């Protein structure tokens, strides 16, 4: 009874290091000297708030944070940036969501998408991931390519291959 796990992981310590290093980089940049510019990781909600004084400077901070994150092994696709920036007072900010684990809403689409493929596999939501089982190892490879090549909004890896 072959099975594997569909997971979406980011080492949160590496993320914190990226933020820490993005902050040290902003403090060196003299286009930001004496400019309100902050990057704060909320480790409860898996979110990074980046705030500055213009929407242009917010994107500058996001690009710095993404560069630092990539070097720590975290890919830009793991940092969900919402459509709307917030204009509050003389500040601009956005809450960027770190896509660690597969949220309930995305698990449903993965399970639905696997259903509509007609492959003889079962897909069971388990904690923060999806276990997939079936009798054919090759059908199990087809769902990997199906998930890989989906636009699901997030990187996935596959772990825990069992027979
Ligand atoms: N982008 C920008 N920010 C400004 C400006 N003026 C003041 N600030 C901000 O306000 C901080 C304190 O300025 P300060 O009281 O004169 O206290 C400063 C000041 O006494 C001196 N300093 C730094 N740069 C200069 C300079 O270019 N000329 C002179 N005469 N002193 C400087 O060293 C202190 C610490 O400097 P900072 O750490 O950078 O921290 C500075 C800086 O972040 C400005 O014209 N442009
Ligand atoms: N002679 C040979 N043919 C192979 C081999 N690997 C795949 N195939 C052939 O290709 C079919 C589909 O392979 P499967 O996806 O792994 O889907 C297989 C596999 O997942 C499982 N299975 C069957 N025999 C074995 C086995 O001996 N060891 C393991 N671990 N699984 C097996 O049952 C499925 C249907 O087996 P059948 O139908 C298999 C078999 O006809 C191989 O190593 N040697």
């Amino acid at each position: 009874m072959p099975s594997f796990d569909i997971v979406s992981e980011v080492d949160l310590q590496e993320a914190r290091n990226g933020v820490d290093n993005a902050v040290r980089e902003v403090e060196s940049r003299f286009d930001f000297r004496g400019v309100e510019a902050t990057i704060e990781l909320n480790d409860a909600n898996k979110t990074i708030k980046v705030l500055s004084e213009s929407d242009f400077q917010v994107n500058q901070l996001l690009d710095i944070l993404r560069a630092k994150l990539l070097k720590r092994g975290i890919e830009g696709a793991s940092l969900d940036v919402p459509d709307e920036f917030v204009h509050s007072g003389k500040t601009w900010y956005v809450e960027a969501k770190l896509k660690q684990g597969i949220e309930s809403a995305v698990q449903k689409k993965i399970v639905k998408l696997i259903k509509d493929s007609k492959l003889k596999v079962q897909a069971q939501i388990q904690g923060e991931e999806i276990r997939v089982t079936g009798k054919s190892r090759d059908d199990l490879q087809s769902v990997m390519a199906l998930v890989r090549g989906g636009d699901l909004g997030q990187p996935f890896q596959f772990k825990n291959f069992r027979d």
